[PDB]
């Protein structure tokens, strides 16, 4: 950066010199009318070129060479280290007349030296290196470089109601682990010089998105209110440390980005403003909320039920068992269809955290007319769809309109999913079904031994052709529901619901909605008819013309790695098996995924298409650092 | 594309086929109980394979050759020409028990092929050609595509107050020369199948972003208030003509990019909605306002002042003779203060635009707190800084407060030209100037024979270096303000500028703001010395504490190629010649630069500061097509 410091008309002009800059001289303005030429003296740590039309000469600290004076004949002053208490940087100018060698007047430019950076982990390796060249900027890709920030979204301490970043407080050391560092470096001599001071300031639209924090206490000097902050130099050789959380995740008009400022400004006079002769920026990406895929593996399983419903904790904590998960238990649904559960991440940290469609917020457990819900999400595993891929996965938002147009809509998670641009998200259509919901009708379960993942897609043409079947082999009058009492005297058999041509009528236009979203399913993810195994299920149409489940949707299972927690569903009992469990254990079982059918519903003596219980799974994050994507611009 | 289409059980099925997709058909489901086998048949315009576990075989038209019936085999079912109304398209399945070879059930599948594309000009190209590839993405490049759209700005009919995209009207022809063709075309019998129709829909963000058109009138069906059309369909080969304009400029929360959708429904029943089985997208860019430099060719020049300003029209049309200009005049300074000219191109289309900060309004020539304005503009010729080229120049903003943050502010036209993205605009401090604007302190002239530009500064360093020398040479009584009799009384001299030690002092302030300027300007445009040259100016500190001009500023000139109309600055008189003057000559003319001074303050007797008449200049566009950058992301 090259900066203009002009001499004054016979007078010393004194000015701080930052390192990395260097300073472009008139020496022709200074010149008393009549001078014909120059000389000039400088000091040791100070380089100077005389630079005439572009073509430089490096010039001795102590020489008597003359140039002469032209508006075009300048100085180039470089210096490359700090002054300290001992230093004397100058440079001089000597101006002669035709006739004498002894000089007819002097000006001078005194020179202070200082090192200013405001430093940032650009390279992402956790340490806050020296004037990272790119920390100014923000780049996706192993080649990337830009500092993170976390939203500070969990909290430190129960007593406050709120997450962390809900105030501009800092409460306990261990927050400060939840932020980023960002260290202002100086060098030079144990005051700045008279009429100079450095601040530092964000923009009023970056101050609802960042805090900062600097005895041995965290004060907050900039974000909320606070755009600007007067810095205390230290002379020598020092740095100032500063906590940078983030208080909002991207979302519609806001990308994800913040910067942060320092300057050094020069007074002037009283009622003129302060000239800022230096600045330096850095930037800081703002990490997103990343959900979990069925395929990465799991922690904790939390449920929630009712306190009786014995045979589903009985049966859960079993399924459980057979893994190395831990269970959490608190006594409809709110845990599965309210919350998803996700993480975000920066280098050598990050938490899971819980995304709500309006509690285990704690210390490392963060939270947070629509179309669309964050209880309504779905996440594929890693895919590769035409040379893309998509290395945490296409989140998958159960929509009641996931067209472009042709009406108002607001779709605010949508926007939100979209915003945080790693999972791309892709809109399918879920307000066909009663309760509204994709897990409803979709799942992805991991192929053990590989590698490799399937798509379960609800369907009731696979329900009809069992059915059909079974009537065939002569089981018409195989009675459904067994053990729910509160059924009983609807005698539902197979030839009942074989007869009932509005049901087929109903299922097969329930089946054109299942297909729709399949073919979506198949483009935006990469997959053929090889990835994709059919569930039977059933449906019988409301009175808004909804889809309400005529059984339990088996495809709404809880995934543990090889092991899943299907829903029991109460099919026609042929030999005395559930012809649907067998059925469905034929479908799954050959791939080496173990079925145990999970009871949720006998507790109710009844079905009448809600389940009265929700299960939700905290997994480890993806190995895949989300910063090493590129995503579509 | 592949889409699911099932057939049913024991029955036919029609469907639709859009051509560029395909089908994959389970032949299973619709599959009798007991049945073990099936064979088909189909029509000649029907390829038909079967899969077996991804294993595609072709199938003949009319054998006998049989599968086992399985889950995991289907057919493939691929069509690629329309159906006419002689068509017979079908495929047949027939389904065997173990014992007999004669079928006990059929499925059929009737289908009728329609070819469906919404086409616009994404190969930039000027005409609309079949199904570009990448119609539905926007690249930016020489070897970027996608559809270009201009804002209809300007005004077909003087009948109307507002400019033609202010309505949703159609009043000439000559209207649709502003817009962009968009063709629906269609290929398939003499009218679609019973239960199908064709709707065009935009989003409602997108409504008062776009209008669009379709007796041989002009009919409004997409826009403000009509997010969604029924097309009606025309059998056999056929296209759809659709005018596009564009009703907004690119601004802070639009990116400029709007996208239009067709999409083939399927009637289900009534309460029930319609099933989209084919989606079509196009995407326009809305092209940006752009600015025009002064190394652009003039064509037009245009000037207020008030009626008796004689010597500033017989200097200006003097001025203007001497090219091939035409003089436009309108009897302070708005042409210049109020109002910004630029252009907007799409291929083989484009005109002048007028930006207003709060007239020219006519055929092809459209118009259109805050710390900016459009009045307080100026723009580089193309530079290349730092590796990186901009072709059509960066904009300069003069501003109040050209920094990041620290205070609220709203910077609308900052807002509004970062988003226009081909300018990559650039913040300068004016308000330390009484009248504010960036003209009164730079320009920009070509090298005449070449090829490059210089930077031109206002300098206060200048003018007492030179009013020094003059005082030195024995001309100190040398008078100001020549000819100017209310200044009289003021007997303002060399001697007396000089002396006064407050006046000193202002203008090193006023230095140090032209060079705070000038430091940014070499930074963001890529400029060394060497293309800079100083014009002496000399300014008085207001009560504000700011810069009010002493005398004109010459840097606020007119540039027509070599001719330069400079301002007349009624500088001191040495040997009856303007010091000023032979100074700015001096400067200038050595460069093949032809300076003429204009004297637009005589009427008025004195010069307080203000100038009372302005300028602006309508020049021919870059040659080098904006489409063709590749901006930041
Ligand atoms: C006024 N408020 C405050 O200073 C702080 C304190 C509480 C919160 N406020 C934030 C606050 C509020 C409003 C501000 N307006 C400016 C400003 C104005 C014009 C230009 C301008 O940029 C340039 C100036 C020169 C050149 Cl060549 C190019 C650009 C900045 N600043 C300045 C600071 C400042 O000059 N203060 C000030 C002090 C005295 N008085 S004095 C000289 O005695 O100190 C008298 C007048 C003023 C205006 C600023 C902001 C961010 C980063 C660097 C700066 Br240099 C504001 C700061
Ligand atoms: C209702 N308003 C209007 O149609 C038009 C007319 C004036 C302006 N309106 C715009 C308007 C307003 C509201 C709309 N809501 C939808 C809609 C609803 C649910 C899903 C849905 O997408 C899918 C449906 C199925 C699958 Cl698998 C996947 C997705 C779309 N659409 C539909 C059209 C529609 O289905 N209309 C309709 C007609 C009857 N009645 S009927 C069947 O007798 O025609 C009864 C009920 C409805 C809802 C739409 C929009 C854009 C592009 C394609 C479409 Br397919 C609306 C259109
Ligand atoms: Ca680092
Ligand atoms: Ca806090
Ligand atoms: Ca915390
Ligand atoms: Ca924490
Ligand atoms: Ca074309
Ligand atoms: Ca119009
Ligand atoms: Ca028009
Ligand atoms: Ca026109």
């Amino acid at each position: 950066r090259e900066r203009t410091v002009r001499l004054q008309y016979g007078s010393r002009v004194e000015a701080v010199y930052v390192l990395g800059t260097y300073l472009w001289t008139d020496v022709y303005s200074a010149a008393p009318a009549g001078a014909q030429t120059f000389s000039l003296k400088h000091s040791e740590h100070v380089w100077v070129e005389v630079v005439r039309d572009g073509e430089a000469e490096e010039v001795a600290t102590n020489g008597k060479q003359r140039w002469l004076l032209s508006p075009s004949t300048t100085l180039r002053v470089t210096m490359s280290q700090a002054s300290t208490e001992a230093s004397s940087d100058k440079v001089t100018v000597n101006y002669y007349d035709e006739e004498g060698s002894i000089p007819i007047d002097q000006a001078g430019l005194f020179l202070t030296a200082i090192e200013i950076s405001l430093d940032v982990d650009a390279d992402r390796d956790g340490v806050v290196e020296k004037n990272n060249p790119k920390k100014a900027s923000w780049t996706w890709g192993p080649e990337g470089q830009g500092a993170i920030l976390l939203v500070n979204c969990d909290r430190e301490t129960p007593w406050l109601p709120k997450e962390d970043c809900r105030d501009e407080k800092v409460y306990s050391k261990e927050d400060l682990k939840d932020m980023s560092q960002m260290i202002l470096r100086t060098k030079g001599p144990d005051r700045l010089p008279a009429g100079y001071e450095i601040v530092l300031y964000i923009s009023m639209s970056d101050s609802d998105k960042v805090g900062v924090f600097y005895g041995q206490r965290y004060i907050h000097i900039l974000g909320r209110r606070k755009l600007y902050h007067v810095v205390k130099y230290t002379g020598g050789s020092a740095e100032l440390l500063f906590f940078v959380e983030g208080l909002c995740f991207p979302d519609e008009g806001f990308s994800g980005l913040v910067s942060i400022h320092v300057s050094l400004l020069e007074y002037m006079a009283q009622d003129i403003p302060l000239t800022p002769i230096f600045t330096d920026t850095v930037i800081f990406r703002i990490a997103p909320w990343i959900m979990t895929p069925n395929i990465l593996p799991p922690v904790s399983v939390f449920v929630c039920c009712m306190k009786d419903n014995y045979l589903f904790l009985k049966e859960v904590k079993n399924l459980v068992e057979k893994t190395n998960c831990e269970l959490k238990v608190c006594f409809d649904r709110w845990i599965q269809d309210e919350i998803e559960f996700g993480y975000i991440e920066a280098p050598h940290k990050g938490f899971p955290v819980v995304l709500d469609s309006p509690e285990l917020l704690g210390p490392d457990f963060g939270y947070v007319t629509s179309l669309d819900s964050f209880g309504n999400l779905e996440v594929s595993p890693p895919v590769t769809v035409n040379g893309k891929t998509y290395p945490l996965g296409r989140i998958l938002i159960g929509s009641s309109f996931p067209l472009s147009g042709g009406r108002r809509m607001t779709k605010v998670v949508r926007d939100f999913l979209k915003a945080q641009q790693v999972q791309a998200p892709v809109e399918l259509y879920s307000d066909w079904l009663t309760v509204g919901h994709v897990d409803e009708f979709m799942s992805f379960v991991p192929i053990p031994g590989t590698k490799k993942f399937l798509l379960l897609m609800a369907s009731t043409s696979a329900c009809y052709k069992l059915f059909r079947e079974k009537q065939k082999d002569g089981h018409g009058e195989a009675i459904m529901f067994k053990g729910l009492g509160g059924m009983s005297s609807k005698r539902i058999t197979i030839n009942k619901i074989l007869s009932n041509e509005s049901l087929v009528q109903e299922n097969l236009y329930f089946q054109r909605c299942l297909d729709w979203n399949r073919d979506i399913l198949k483009k935006e993810l990469g997959l053929t008819e090889q990835d994709i195994i059919d569930l039977p299920a059933l449906f019988k149409m409301d009175e808004d013309h909804r889809a309400r489940a005529f059984f339990p949707n088996m495809v709404n299972m809880i995934v543990l790695d090889k092991d899943l927690g299907i829903p029991k569903p109460f099919g026609p009992q042929v030999e005395e098996e559930c012809c649907l469990e067998m059925h469905v254990r034929g479908l799954l079982e050959p791939l080496g995924l173990e079925c145990t059918f999970i009871d949720d519903i006998s507790a109710y003596h009844k079905f009448l298409g809600e389940v009265h219980c929700g299960t939700n799974v905290r997994r480890k994050p993806f190995t895949f650092k989300w910063w090493h994507m590129v995503p579509s611009r």
